[PDB]
DNA sequence: TCTGAAAGTACTTTTAGA
DNA sequence: TCTAAAAGTACTTTCAGA
């Protein structure tokens, strides 16, 4: 929490005279002054009692501990080069929110078990469009480096084919941050009648979206309007990252093995 | 920089004494100790003028100031739900630990420059490999929705191709996130040979080799091993989302004129 | 209850010795 | 130079008075 917000928040709780102390410090200036608690005493002709008395009930221990968390995001704040505008707060705005939101969503039995099914099975299959599609790209680039069988698919023309020669030992990976795409939902379908196991990812909850052995609920962007959202790929890359560890995790020794080797001939060949 | 390392970069010119209360406070455990003077002054059998000493030599006005910004720190690193497994907390926190990184890299004035290179630009290209490769796609995917004439690049054969079919009105933006990929670094000056201007996204810092128009600084992995590294595309998707929004409003009206024309069209009419 | 004033204190400064 | 101890202080705690 932003001091600012900090002082905000503990404000109808205080007294006459910290409110009027709580004022000087909303001001922008005040972090170019002397904060010592001998010159804010004098400035706002009150006493060091006053400063430790208002600090406290804003959550410190005391003056000392509040003009210190005052001063470092000061000090964070001047660490950047520039200052940023609204629009680079905004930005970075959609990517905490996100990741707040995403946590909020986290369902660890669920990651591991969805994790589990790629281990077991012997082909993985990737599916999506667009934004999506490079999502799905990823994922197999990330997993075959650890020796997991994969393909990835882009278009409906690709998902036709590749559901034709599914059978039961085959996993697919949808991909649909609206949760409506047609070519993504009737071939996730298409790969259970042919009894590959299937997983559906999506930022929206819908009751017949159960059809998929795993439904993995995303984060939504933070801004409404779509042209001012921030990378569609974020919202799975959260849990793509997540699935992943918990992935590596199972036969760990193994898999590394895979994976420097699979790093050594790449990097030897120069 | 983090705790760690100011106490790793102030470590050589400590007194003899001082160098075992860096280690106690470099010690993971020691969070959970009494952190007060006296509890730690009879912990380390030292003088309570000792740890203001210590303190003053990692550059503090005392000890006081070096608990609080050695427990804040910690506060920073367990303000999350204290539910999630250690596999959980980890992959959240690099995501964090990128944009913590990336909001102190940003340069504004170099991405709204950026911005309007694009913008003015008559022909604008994307060039990468792997992971770089999908952020380039996905810039083009991104610009191309607004007006922006643009094709992205993955391979080679298509970096030397397109070189050959540039000039002075085009601009093309390379990704690699090493810096020293052989294949961005060779067509980029290729690009900047026939007239183009070349902007090059890195995450290690080189103004040794300044011969493109701009080169951006892109936040670092937070796990030092490769193999538990996050998504390789976030330090470059930062930079792509913000560049994309100083590029929104220029002209704002006709690029979401163009924006809606798009999803009419393309998408079963 | 609430404020400043006085007494108290976690550290901070000064000091003397090795 | 370096340290602990002594001396000092920037707040912190205690507490009369309105
Ligand atoms: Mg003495
Ligand atoms: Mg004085």
């Amino acid at each position: 929490p932003d001091i600012a917000t900090v002082i905000d928040s503990h404000f109808e709780e205080m007294t006459d005279l910290e409110q009027e102390i709580a004022r000087y410090f909303l001001q922008a200036e005040t972090i170019q002054d002397d904060l010592s608690s001998q010159q804010v005493t004098q400035k706002l002709h009150i006493s060091q009692a006053a400063l430790t008395r208002f600090a406290k009930k804003c959550g410190f221990t005391g003056y000392r501990e509040f003009i210190f968390q005052y001063q470092h995001e000061a000090e964070n704040q001047a660490n950047q080069v520039s200052k940023h505008s609204p629009l680079t707060k905004r930005v970075l705005r959609s990517y905490s929110n996100m990741r707040e939101q995403t946590q909020d969503l986290i369902d660890e039995v669920q990651l591991e078990r969805i994790a589990q099914l790629i281990e077991d099975a012997e082909r993985v299959y990737f599916f999506g469009t667009g934004s999506s599609g490079l999502v799905a790209r990823e994922m197999k680039l990330r997993f075959m480096r650890l020796g997991v069988v994969c393909e990835a698919l882009t278009d409906q023309d690709g998902f036709a084919w590749t559901t034709s020669i599914m059978d039961e030992n085959c996993l697919v990976l949808g991909f649909s941050l609206s949760g409506s795409t047609p070519s993504i939902l009737d071939s996730l379908l298409d790969a259970k009648e042919m009894g590959a196991k299937t997983v559906l990812f999506s930022s929206v909850p819908n009751k017949d979206s159960q059809a998929y052995t795993e439904t993995v609920l995303v984060a939504t962007h933070s801004q409404p309007s779509y042209i001012q959202r921030i990378s569609a790929q974020l919202p799975m890359l959260f849990f793509i990252d997540l699935i992943y560890a918990y992935f590596l995790e199972i036969n760990r020794e193994s898999k590394e093995k895979i994976f420097n080797s699979y790093w050594e001939n790449k990097k030897l060949n120069g």
